[PDB]
C-alpha cells in the first residue's frame, strides 16, 4: 500500500476554523473518493499551526484516478476556496510501509 | 489521545539495514514498552533515507512514563547502538486527532 | 521540571506593538494561568522580528491542565486577536534541565 | 542586559555523554569565566539530540572580555576537545528582555 | 552549456491561475528572448504550490544580455505584474550537464 | 507524463568522483532499466556539491515497476555502493509539465 | 573589525521600488549613524527578492550605541514605514574578519 | 561589478585550522587568479562554524575563465585536500551593488 501524508502550515490562528469547516464540508467529499483515511491531526507541540492528514492508496495510478475524480467534483471546487487561503505553506511525500507496520 | 510522529534522516542508504535490525530486535521490544503503534513507513517520494513512526498515548505523562521504562531495558540499551549511527537527523511532535480523525 | 520554549516569527516591524499589548493585556492573564515564565525576549542579533518565550511546567499533563484552562479563560480569547496577525510563523518545544541547570 | 542563546545539534545518541562531561569538567570553568548561566537545556519533544543553553550579560564588549578570557582559559582549551566531535552543528543569538521578563 | 532552473513557491491555490496567464501571455515573449526552454513544471507530489522551469544558455554573459532584452521588453513589463503577486518565494541556481546528460 | 526530478547533496568535492563513477558504471544500466532521462546536471551556481536528474515516466506505476527492476538488477546492487557514501542528503519529488513545456 | 550582515527577503518583486527609497531617503541617514557601510548587494543568482548589506563596527557596545542613535533620529522613523512592509523575512549575524581579509 | 559571495559550514572547531592553512596556502594562490576579494570572514554571532568570503567580477564570463584557470593550477589541486573535508556545507550566490554601494 502506498501511504501519502500531506502536511499544512496555515495562517496563525486558523486551525480552529479549518477543522470546523473541513469536517463541515470537505471531510466526507473528499473520503467518498480518495478511499481510506489513515489519520488527520493538528499541532500541539513542535511545528505550530499545522495540519497532517495520510491516506493509503493501493496503487500510485489509483491515487491519480481517485483525485482527479475528487478534483472533478463540483462539490469540492465549491468547498476549496474555504480553506484555499487559510494555508500558507503545502507539501506532500509519498511512504512505504514497513513490514513490521499496522498499516499495510 | 495524543499522536507522537517522529521523522529520522538517515545515512544515506541505511533504510534496509535499519528496517532489518529494527524489525529483528527493537520494535517488538519497543512495542511492549510504548504500548500502540500506529503507522511506520519509510520513503520512497519526497525526502529520500527517511523514517517516520507514529505512537498514541492516553496523556503525556504516560509517554513519559512508558518511555522511561522503555530506556531502563536493558534490551532496549543493547539495541540502540544497531541504530544509533544510522540515523543522521532526528525530531519528534505531539499532535491531537482531528474529531473526524479515525486515529481518535 | 519541563521547559517550554515558543519561538515566534511576527510581521517586519511588529515586536514594538506586539511587544506593548502583551505587556498591556496578555502576559498577567496568561501568567495566572501557566504559573512559572522563565524568559521572555525579543530579537537583537540573529533572526529579526523574533520572539521567544519560555515557561516551566511539572509534568505535560499538568501543562495540558493549565493550558486549557488559558484557553477557555474569555479575557484570553478577547486578547488573542490583537498578536494573532502579527504573528506569521510559530513553534514550540519541549525540553529538560541538564543537572547543572539553574533551571530545574 | 543581554541573553545569548546558543544552540547545537549534537551526533545522534550523544546527549548523555555531552551532558555527563560538561558537567564533570566544562561548567564550572564556563561558569567562573562567563558570569550568568540561565539555563542549560536538552531535547525532549521536538528537535532531537539538541541543547540550548542561555547567557546573561551586561553588555555586548563585557561579553566579549568574558569570553576572550574563557578562550585563553588552557583548561577550556583541555576540555574543549572533548565535546568538540559531540556537537554537529551550532549557531547562538543574542536578544533583549521584554519590560515583563522575569529574566532582565 | 548552462543551465539555468528557477523554482517559485506560489501563493496557495495559484499555479492553475499562474499557468493559463504564462501560456496566454507570458511564456511566448520570454522564450523569443531566452532561447531555449528546457522544461516547465508544476508540483504533483512534493513541495506544494511549486514551479520549476529551466532554460539553457551558451555562456553567463549572453544570459545576462538575454534577460536584459527581457527586461526592457515593455510586453513583458506588462506582463510580469499579473504573476508577480502570484509568486511567493523563489531562487535560480545554474549548472552544468554532466557529460552523460541529453541536455548539453 | 510525469517528472521525477531527484537532487542530491555530496560530500564536499565528490562530484568529480561521482559523475565518472555513474558515467562508467551507472548510467548504462540505469538507463535500459527507467527509460528515459531528462537531464543530469551538477551544481555551478547556488548550492555547491549537488547533482540534480531528471526522469520522465508515463505513470507512476510504471514508475514503480520501473524502478522495481533496477533495484532488482544485482549490476544496480554492486554499482550503488560505488556512491552510496558519497551521497549525503536526497530527495525526490514527481512534477507535471506545463502545456507549454517542450518536455510533455 | 566586526562585520554585521544584514539579509532580507523582500516582497516577490519590490527590490527597485526598496532601492529607490533606501537611495533617496535612508542611506544617507543611515550612513551619518552607522559609520562604514561595507557593501550594499541585492540578488541576481540564488535567492530571489533578497537584499544583502554589511555593516564595520570597532566594538559590540559602539554598534549598539550607534544603532540607538539611529533608532532615536525622527527622520529615520519617518523613513522606515516606506521599506517596513517591503522586507518580509529579515535576519543579521556579526562576523570578524580573518588576518588576510582586505577588511579588517 | 558583479559580487560572488560563498558560504561554507565547516565541521565543528574547524575554523582555526581552516583560517590558518587557507592564510599560509590558499589565498595567495587564489587571489592571484580571482581577482579582487572583497572580505573574508568568520562566524561570531548567528551561524557558528561559519565562513564567508566575498569576491567581485567584471562580468560572469571573466569569472568562469578566472576560476578555470584557478582549478587548472597545479598548487590550487594541491591545496584543496587541506580544506575539503574541512567545509561540511557549502553555497555560493551572485549579486549586484546598489547604486549607493561602496562596492560597484
Amino acid at each position: 500500500m502506498f501511504y501519502e501524508i500531506r502536511t499544512y502550515r496555515l495562517k496563525n490562528g486558523a486551525i480552529p476554523a479549518y477543522l470546523k469547516v473541513v469536517e463541515d464540508e470537505g471531510i466526507e467529499i473528499q473520503k467518498s473518493h480518495l478511499g481510506e483515511l489513515v489519520g488527520y491531526f493538528f499541532s500541539e507541540i513542535g511545528p505550530i499551526n499545522e495540519i497532517v492528514h495520510i491516506w493509503a492508496f493501493s496503487s500510485l495510478d489509483d491515487r491519480a484516478e481517485r483525485r482527479a475524480r475528487l478534483m472533478a467534483d463540483p462539490r469540492w471546487l465549491s468547498f476549496l476556496p474555504k480553506i484555499r487561503d487559510l494555508i500558507e505553506v503545502a507539501e506532500n511525500k509519498i511512504m512505504k510501509p514497513a513490514r513490521f507496520s499496522p498499516l499495510m
